[PDB]
């Protein structure tokens, strides 16, 4: 029920602003001075202009560096987020991996849902649950993600924890 | 620290899933069965085909009902969420308000940042803070923001509780 640093990093539903406390709302308390995601009155800087940082609540990152929604960020020059360009990836583009775990579609773009998660998925939130470890040819998980005891690609204390083959093992 | 049903409805960050026991991650634990928002594999249903649903994750809305990111679902038919092309709001469109509390621009659009949010701003996440209650003209907040004590609109305890003018008052 915390946002934000105290909440592990979640995030409000429907845009509300995660005030400098950890809590959810809208309004100058929570989108003014401190906002840490959601629809903050100053934007999160990003890409680029910001080491590389990815916007949160699944924000485009416009040419100029700053997170948002509409023409002005998702439109040309968008350096991330659901950009209105296809984001190409995948053996298609270097190995490169989408952004905030979306699945590498079998021809090299970038989304969620079926398309993408589903039969040919290379990389990312594919729904495949293809094996890993000593079990599977001693083949990894992509995303760095914690191949488990069992032989299962996920993130999380089952996988990256105890019996953990490669991946992020938790150490 | 908890998403979903037991969090108050939070989502987790960079599209993890969240099980069914209000845990994030990835894989077949917290993406399977029961997953409540994040990367879930199968996609949860929206608009029209699910009573004008939203998706979360600002998910766009695919023209058959289901929540996504790629062109399948914020291409051609796109519902809702961060929608390839320009959503209409504001007096422009019959006071038509964006979903999940985007601004609607001066000119009639729907997004987030300055451009949207800043000056003119009609609706939504507005950064603006106009003035409302007894204050100001006795003036309503839009989208049902809950007008404080001090004639401010937000959403919170703060905002909704005791000294609410107008708005989505606390009862």
């Amino acid at each position: 029920q915390r946002c934000g640093e105290q909440g592990s990093n979640m995030e409000c539903p429907n845009n509300l602003c995660c005030s400098q406390y950890g809590y959810c709302g809208m309004g100058g308390d929570y989108c003014g001075k401190g906002c840490q995601n959601g629809a903050c009155w100053t934007s999160k800087r990003c890409g680029s202009q910001a080491g590389g940082a990815t916007c949160t609540n699944n924000q485009c990152c416009s040419q100029y560096g700053y997170c948002g929604f509409g023409a002005e960020y998702c439109g040309a020059g968008c350096q991330g987020g659901p950009c209105r360009a296809d984001i190409k990836c995948g053996s298609q583009a270097g190995g490169k991996l989408c952004p905030n775990n979306l699945c590498c579609s079998q021809w090299g773009f970038c989304g969620l849902g079926s398309e993408f998660c589903g039969g040919g998925c290379q990389s990312g939130a594919c729904s495949t649950d293809k094996p890993c470890g000593k079990d599977a040819g001693g083949r990894v998980c992509t995303n760095n993600y914690c191949c488990s005891k069992w032989g299962s690609c996920g993130i999380g204390p089952g996988y990256c924890g105890a019996g953990c083959q490669s991946g992020g093992c938790d150490g």
